[PDB]
């Protein structure tokens, strides 16, 4: 197991636009494409983001370049930001990959915002911290998801993965 194949199931992969959990736009691995509910709008910012007219439909390594450039994005991204930055730092291996998926899933700005979670885990109280995470709309619209990367934090382990 590793990051990227945390998302690839956590994500899926479809070649077709697609709504998300939220109703967005999105294509390939999670890859999201616009909250506009226009579907001529994600039908240009995928063409953008390919470089071609592609009417929607998109190739498994154009997904997984997507994918490639997402992971990356979210990584440099953590790195970037005043408050994630130093709880990545803190972290071992797989509880890093447990915080790009948050961020993957919901932006910097949004994980950024989970102040008590955040404290919890650079003090390394997982059972509290996994509690804590819990009570969130994140947790409530997506549980199963919240769950698999929740017990990853708590445990440090990929179990929730095995099986998948
Ligand atoms: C992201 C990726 O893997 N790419 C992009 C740039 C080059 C090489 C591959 C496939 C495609 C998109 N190509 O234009
Ligand atoms: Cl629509
Ligand atoms: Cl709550
Ligand atoms: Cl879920
Ligand atoms: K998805
Ligand atoms: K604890």
């Amino acid at each position: 197991m590793n990051i990227f194949e945390m998302l690839r199931i956590d994500e899926g992969l479809r070649l077709k636009i697609y709504k998300d959990t939220e109703g967005y736009y999105t294509i390939g691995i999670g890859h999201l494409l616009t909250k506009s509910p226009s579907l001529n709008a994600a039908k240009s910012e995928l063409d953008k983001a390919i470089g071609r007219n592609t009417n929607g439909v998109i190739t498994k390594d154009e997904a997984e370049c997507l994918f490639n450039q997402d992971v990356d994005a979210a990584v440099r991204g953590i790195l970037r930001n005043a408050k994630l930055k130093p709880v990545y730092d803190s972290l071992d291996a797989v509880r890093r990959a447990a915080l790009i998926n948050m961020v993957f899933q919901m932006g910097e700005t949004g994980v950024a915002g989970f102040t008590n979670s955040l404290r919890m885990l650079q003090q390394k109280r997982w059972d509290e911290a996994a509690v804590n995470l819990a009570k969130s709309r994140w947790y409530n619209q997506t549980p199963n998801r919240a769950k698999r990367v929740i017990t990853t934090f708590r445990t440090g382990t990929w179990d929730a993965y095995k099986n998948l």
